[PDB]
């Protein structure tokens, strides 16, 4: 499993900050999800930063902004360097001994959550790609010019990639746009009935639902109720679509409505729940409705943080690396199953 270190560049640590990663010459954070931040504010890391002054954390501008809105990560402020998207950037890896290694890093959009990137590393031990978590539609990788060298893909030694749905059963997942349209039309059909018709979006406590909130808000002229929006203080395109006020027809608040509003003018609110949920169809199956009704007032809506099996295979086929290493072992699969699934798309 992925524990922060790529074989080709062991002195850099990505999305893991404990154990062997405490000796990193440089840190990288692909996105602000708890599963990719293990040890990032551990006392032993703070201890290590105080004895190693030339050690920085690199991330996207949006990841820097989101991380530093948390008081518990503010200690990073002096040591965090943002890298502009698709802007190859020279980084020095200094042995705190005499050793000095130069690497070039390029951030590519991952389509996973605000600030989410893949890291392409170029150095004297080959080119490697760390995808972090990603959802890339067919053809998106082909359009990324900085993955190419003279009209073919770069020679990539190793890809460390998001294998969350790397199982043939998860063959196809409806597109970002198909999922959005389904939720938008369901919400529109409900809240246009009267001012007392309201929707609860039952979402996980994680970044990545903002594009759903912004679209619903833009299209229906309504602000989405959330527990907290201060992390978007300097992100106006997200911020103005959100509200902490309960008096709205679209709620994404978290533990009827979590925020406790049950009526307006003593008229009972007419509430439906919509739970963004991963849905998929098999290789030999047809796409069905992104909206699944689970009760008189309850719905599941297709939504994915991660690429389908067909999207993983298309991406890795295209990259054609020597090696592909799964970042994730799916619950009902084995690492041997995942490694062997991808082996035919690799040069070794
Ligand atoms: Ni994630
Ligand atoms: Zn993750
Ligand atoms: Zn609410």
């Amino acid at each position: 499993s992925f524990e922060g270190q790529m074989a080709e560049y062991p002195t850099i640590s990505i999305d893991r900050f404990d154990r062997e990663n405490l000796r990193a010459r440089a840190y990288f954070l692909s996105h602000c999800h708890k599963d990719h931040m293990k040890g990032l504010r551990a006392p032993t890391l703070k201890r290590r930063l105080e004895c190693s002054l030339k050690v920085y954390l690199y991330c996207s501008p949006v990841t820097k902004e989101l991380l530093l809105t948390s008081p518990k990560y503010r200690f990073w402020k002096k040591r965090i360097i943002s890298i502009e998207i698709e802007t190859p950037t020279q980084i020095s890896l200094v042995d705190e001994s005499g050793e000095k290694e130069e690497i070039v890093v390029t951030l590519l959009p991952a389509g996973h959550c605000p600030g989410s990137v893949m890291f392409l590393f170029q150095g004297n031990n080959g080119t490697v790609l760390y995808t972090g978590d990603f959802r890339l539609a067919q053809g998106e990788a082909a359009r990324m010019e900085l993955l190419h060298s003279g009209g073919r893909v770069k020679d990539i030694q190793s890809v460390y990639l998001d294998t969350t749905f790397c199982d043939p059963r998860f063959y196809q997942i409806p597109s970002r746009e198909e999922c959005l349209s389904g939720v938008l039309e369901l919400v529109r059909s409900w809240i246009t009935r009267s001012p007392y018709h309201v929707v609860w979006l039952n979402c996980k406590a994680a970044y990545g639902y903002e594009y759903l909130f912004t679209n619903l808000s833009e299209e229906l002229g309504v602000q989405v109720h959330v527990n907290k929006l201060d992390m978007f203080r300097n992100m106006p395109e997200i911020l103005h679509h959100l509200t902490t006020d309960r008096n709205t027809q679209i709620h994404a608040c978290r533990h009827k409505l979590p925020c406790g509003i049950t009526s307006r003018n003593r008229i009972p609110l007419h509430i439906i729940s919509i739970k963004p949920s991963t849905m998929w169809f098999g290789e030999r199956s047809r796409k069905t409705n992104v909206i699944v009704r689970t009760g008189e007032s309850s719905y599941r809506a297709c939504f994915s943080f991660h690429s389908s099996y067909s999207e993983i295979k298309d991406f890795l086929s295209y990259l054609c690396p020597v090696n592909a290493y799964p970042n994730v072992i799916p619950v009902g699969t084995t690492m041997d199953k995942v490694v062997e699934i991808l082996k035919p798309l690799c040069r070794s």
